[PDB]
């Protein structure tokens, strides 16, 4: 009775308005403030093409703007119908990679590429969306995480990994690519500079336990229980002050992210200020064309 | 006519017939668009719908390969008092305790009570910052509060000699932009002047701001968009690839890992163009070892 | 010709023992005046001066009815009529271990049992970190560490006739390798900051205003009057917004410390909310918190 | 004969001038250049109120200015006389927490709060004192380290922890609070971004060994020996060049702390320069109203 | 079982370096890998200024060798005096003066050229390793102490001898400090708590202990240390050299501020120079005509 | 009207083989003059030029009797009389792999077995990291990489009549994405720096002085005379303090590299102390060090 599949169909419901998804699935939990967002191209180890990225962005953006959702679980569906192989995500689909980047195609192969249309590298936009969203994103690595798939794991707030099937392999340099942003530099902020350089320069395959020991994986779970454990972590996150959780995420981001990090954290501080009687007096005085009266509000130190 | 806008020079854009708070035009000849606040009756204050329209329009420009430069400005003058404005920031009428709120009308009476406020002009700031194209702010009048902060985050600023007025009113109404509006202003005028601008909230002219370092050039009001178009033409006459890389180089360190992500992203694209990268792709697809021998190690 | 208007200022409780510094509170406004009081040596500071200055600024920091600090120098010199804001560390009591405590004014009375100090750096941080605007009124010479004190203040107003900026550090084998130099570059740019230190030339108020280190130039007799006006414009705004803005300006330049100060004020803002009060109450009442009344914002 | 208490009364003497302390204890070692600074409210798991913070600052400042002291051991007294429970520090005293921060009170409970007096969050001032003092501060975690107590451990230079009784738990978001400075961001500089995020977002309880494995605890010690081991570490620190140790602490702080970090490190470099004949010639030339003669001093490269 | 990691059959001397005294320099007989090693095992491979000069010269030559992808940095041994093993024990204290480490005609302080100021220019070697567009693997075959420990830290990767590696940061014991890559950058490997412990207490750590803390990538048997180094180098050399170059500079970038940006952006400029668009910019200038950018799309 | 005064400068031993660069030491002062010597092509540099420039600057770095470097360009052009500081990389030998070594002046003598290089970046770092002030004397056109060299120098003086600043990078499909651009913004601010690169307009000495990238404007004939005066003011200060100050200005902008350089100078200062000597002596004498004479400063 041991399931080879982490997905419990009884626990999840399709989100309204997303019937047209082909490369991604999107579910909301039947009880919890948690959604499940998953790659749905297991025949190519869940490699993403530009359409995949567009769907992924659309889905994550919707989750971001859903007030009754606290946590995103990002994972990959499977296994491959071809060989039963398991994957989180193997990065950009090499079949439609051109000299200008990953290209839109009418089919799955290079011969169907729209030659009039420039390639894109916009999984980077999805990276920023994950980074900047005021909600915890937990990567559930259920299989291979390679290339840009590895880098997506890196930029998520937390990572849980399948004991049996998770395999971490940074294959970028093998195919003449590189993620010189969050995939590499930010990995060093998890495992340190020596281990991060080893991971990219040699491109070896690592287990869930090895990545846990190095600092890039928060916990290892049994494959069949990976989403169950993800849901437990999500519930612990959702049981705290959502205001504090939001502020904490942006505090962790801040200095690493320079002025952008400051912008996001300060933006949340501005919102906190808007809630105060003092900010309301500022608004009211402007609207009423009168001098503001700040006397009720002390100079804290 | 003392209006900067030359109707004959601009054309409407497919898909934007529904715009109400913003106007969007593409130049008749040039690789340049004109994006403008269109609520001059309230000094071009933005409400959340304005922000949505502005984001949509700028995102469209970003994804338009035949467009190299964005001119960001405000329409005018006010039909009520003839006052000129670039943008006076967030519309205070619909500001609530949770931020700026959606409303069916122009005033607080019609705010959707079930819907939390937003501060998402910050998303527009990031869109301007991260887009691989030069954004020139044309300050044609009052630039106050969040309007002032939009001017600050733009790559370049041209301002009307007669009518541009820079006034950072944030602290007057109990608000603050603690990101690009303040800290990034200091990277233009220095810390002393930036602090003065915010702490005292005085009104400055185009010439004064040019002297401090936040305004690139001062133009006659009637000529502001003509000068903007000339600046755009000089930008568009250079290597688009070089211009792209330069913008992200200027952003990089100030923007930390995000800046690195954007610049490195462009470097990845440059690498994908190489025969070496194509060999990496081909070897994977052909299930064979790559042959790197033709590609020398540079130093 | 003196910038000081005695009628506008009152003494402060608990500071009757001050010798090197003066400290006044404005008669009407939420503004204090903090001034070097050693004009016979161009207002050079000794370690006792630094201790007094720290004490006074800390007091102003903790005074809820004070919004703005005017930092300046008294004068003129009774000996030659020269005007000074501050000429930096008192070289008379400078030793190999830094500036030394002495019972008198010269090296003759240095306490041998006591190592030297460079703790004007503590005053620089106090100015930097305090949630109130500090305006330097440069009424005369600003040299060495006195020049660096001007640099670290939020704003600077300067006497047209008598302000003289001269970074003499390298002339006497010293250097401010922190706020005095690197932060000067964040005001006038790297080229001008390097020029100011490497050549140590004398600059006027107008020249420094042109470079970006002086906010405005005022007539000498009006310097404190103009300072009070600036203070009044500052004090007419939201105290909360002003606090947040100062820390936002500091933040990234100050790394984790800047984040600590800014995030600290964000924490205070959070504590004011009903959501934070429920967190407190639930803990005190030994029950689970109920977060359902509080929407997730985006 | 196994002691339940790490404190060895025979090894410590009260510091003169501190008879009025109520919330904090302060001892100097009978032989070593080491002091012991401890929370003294074990009945509420060594939670600090604003008076506690004032005493803590006073004591740490005195240690800072004591030239015959090289190392500070920061710990908590105990156990609770109520239930025998052990704590390092449980953060801000929630009983006197109000909308403006932690408030001064005449008693221990909310009804004795001076309502006319604004609240403070000035444990942040103690964090900076620990960070900026030119001496090594070793946290000895002898029990619960929760909330602000956890953040104090994080900002110390080194941490040793009780095998049996140390418990690390970041409860901030549970009570709607957050440390968005050293408590969170700087924790990431010890355990990496993934683990730091886990510690705050889930607020689980961790053992000494778990925190040691993640990188936030330097070593685990037997509870009875925790202060003995702390003293041994202090003795190894005090056996080296005090000048080098000072420069090293500020080197470690420097870049994480931006211009403030630079100020502190450059300030010590200025001190080193003042010791030189070249600097003395600069002083002498000024005092003697003559040009300086730099010819005896070679340019180095 | 060999007590020595060095396999003489696998290495050939590099031409032009027969005058080296304090350093050895070999090129692998088959691989794109060089071996650069301290050669003063009688004093635990402590470096003097001449050592630093030779080391810089050799590393600079490897940097400028297009047929070399990886540098293995290690120490020769054992000591003929006592059979002790060292990677590098840091600056030679015998010729340390008040102005830094001084050039000397001999081994001892009495042979120091007093007219010539001291230097601390192992820092120049640290920068050379940091900035070179090739992976440098430190093979810690024995003691790594003081400045020798800091060299280990600045390398891209470190492999260490199970039996003989010993890590000990003795700086503060002799009144010295590396307040740059040796300390601050160590914190970027093991975290701030462990890095502070390493410097403030100066304890000796094993290869396994440093591996657990995050400063050592892997532990190898002493006899196999260079064999494993060569295997790691081969894995590195089997990838796109262009990608490896960009990755190294991406890892350096933000930690290294504007200098990091300069190096990464430099490589980006090189990539741009390869494009037809860049060639059109050049051609238009040379041909005294306006450039035509119309063939080159804007990308987003 | 030539800025160069032949009677004031002497050749440096060991450099009679220079072809693209000239190198002189002042006959009286602790100052050297390093100049581009290809005025027929507006002083564009080829890889050999960069090699010579590095060699000469490195020699100046290691010369204890030299405190200041004046970096400039020789002229005028013998062909059209035009003046140049430096017009950047020589486009005649620019290839897809960078600037190429050639035995002659054009692409037809390029050695193809030799990959192109962009190693003016190495010279930029050498200028940045050398513990001496480098003053750029812009005597004419400063364009492309020549403009970026001006930017990275500590100070810039410029010819009123003939200095012309023009960032032509994007015009020829190139870009300096490091010190040339990002660091320019640390002198003139982000708006002006973006303007300079994105539009590539020509600016005068006075315009660049007003923006913050030129320290002072001088008459063309007096440009080196003024440079020597600035050098003399620099050389009249504590060389130790000047060294520390340069590295303090560099530090945070240069991250860990900045820290490495500044901390390295701090280590040297510590080595001078009796305390450090005791540490050395105890190790050499195989005995415990005695730190008791050395107080714990605060
Ligand atoms: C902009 C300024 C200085 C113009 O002065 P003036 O020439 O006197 O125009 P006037 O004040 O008469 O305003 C003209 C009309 O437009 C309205 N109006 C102007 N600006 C408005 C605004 N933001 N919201 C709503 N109505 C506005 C006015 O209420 C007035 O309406 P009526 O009298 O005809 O009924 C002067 O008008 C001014 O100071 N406006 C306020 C600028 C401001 O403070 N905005 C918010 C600051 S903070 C911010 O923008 C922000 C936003 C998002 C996030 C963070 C933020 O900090
Ligand atoms: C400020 C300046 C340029 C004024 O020059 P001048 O107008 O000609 O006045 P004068 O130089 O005659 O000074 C008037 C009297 O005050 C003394 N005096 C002035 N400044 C003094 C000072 N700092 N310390 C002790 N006595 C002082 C003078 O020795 C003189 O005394 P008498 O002849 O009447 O007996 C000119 O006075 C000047 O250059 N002063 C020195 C500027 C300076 O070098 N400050 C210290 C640099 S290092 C520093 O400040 C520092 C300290 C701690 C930490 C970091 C640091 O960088
Ligand atoms: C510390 C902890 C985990 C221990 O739990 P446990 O071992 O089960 O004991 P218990 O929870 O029963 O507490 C024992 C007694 O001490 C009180 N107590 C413990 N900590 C207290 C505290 N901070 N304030 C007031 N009373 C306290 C308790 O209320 C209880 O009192 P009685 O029932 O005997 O009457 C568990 O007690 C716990 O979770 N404590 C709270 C940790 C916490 O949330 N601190 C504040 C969070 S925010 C913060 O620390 C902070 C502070 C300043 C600035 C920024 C900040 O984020
Ligand atoms: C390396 C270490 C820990 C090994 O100790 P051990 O295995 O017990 O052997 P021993 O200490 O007897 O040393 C063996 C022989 O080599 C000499 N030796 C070893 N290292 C030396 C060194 N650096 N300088 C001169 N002679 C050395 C020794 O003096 C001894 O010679 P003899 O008694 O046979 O005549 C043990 O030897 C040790 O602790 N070495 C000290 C490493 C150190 O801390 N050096 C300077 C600190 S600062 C630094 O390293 C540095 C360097 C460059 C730039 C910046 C820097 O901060």
């Amino acid at each position: 009775a041991l399931s080879d599949n982490p997905f419990d169909a009884k626990a999840w419901r399709l989100v309204d308005g997303f019937d047209d998804l082909t490369d991604i699935t999107y579910h909301r939990h039947v009880d919890d403030a948690t959604v499940r967002v998953a790659f749905n191209r297991p025949e190519v180890r869940n490699a993403f093409r530009p359409h995949t990225v567009d769907e992924l962005y659309r889905v994550l953006d919707h989750a971001r703007m859903s007030p009754d959702v606290g946590v995103v679980l990002l994972t990959g569906n499977g296994p491959s119908p071809k060989d039963g192989g398991w994957a989180f995500c193997s990065g950009g689909d090499q079949r439609i990679r051109g000299r200008s980047g990953y290209q839109y195609a009418s089919g799955d192969t290079a011969d169907t590429v729209d030659v009039a249309r420039a390639g894109r590298l916009h999984i980077l936009e999805v990276q920023r969306l994950i980074r900047f969203m005021p909600k915890v994103v937990i990567c559930l690595v259920n299989g291979w995480a390679a290339g840009g798939g590895h880098s997506l794991h890196v930029v998520c707030d937390l990572t849980l990994a399948s004991r049996e099937y998770a395999r971490f392999k940074q294959t970028d340099a093998d195919v003449g690519s590189f993620d010189g942003g969050y995939g590499s530099a930010y990995l060093a902020r998890q495992v340190g500079q020596k281990f991060a350089r080893e991971i990219f320069f040699l491109g070896r395959t690592y287990t869930a336990e090895q990545m846990h020991q190095m600092g890039a994986v928060n916990a290892v779970a049994e494959h069949a229980e990976l989403e169950t454990v993800g849901l437990q972590w999500a519930a612990e996150i959702n049981a705290k002050s959502p205001q504090a959780q939001r502020m904490l995420k942006f505090a962790f981001n801040l200095l690493d992210d320079g002025l952008v990090g400051q912008q996001l954290f300060a933006g949340e501080a501005t919102r906190l200020a808007y809630m105060t009687d003092e900010a309301v007096e500022g608004r009211d005085a402007f609207l009423q064309k009168r001098p503001p009266d700040w006397s009720p509000f002390p100079r804290y130190f």
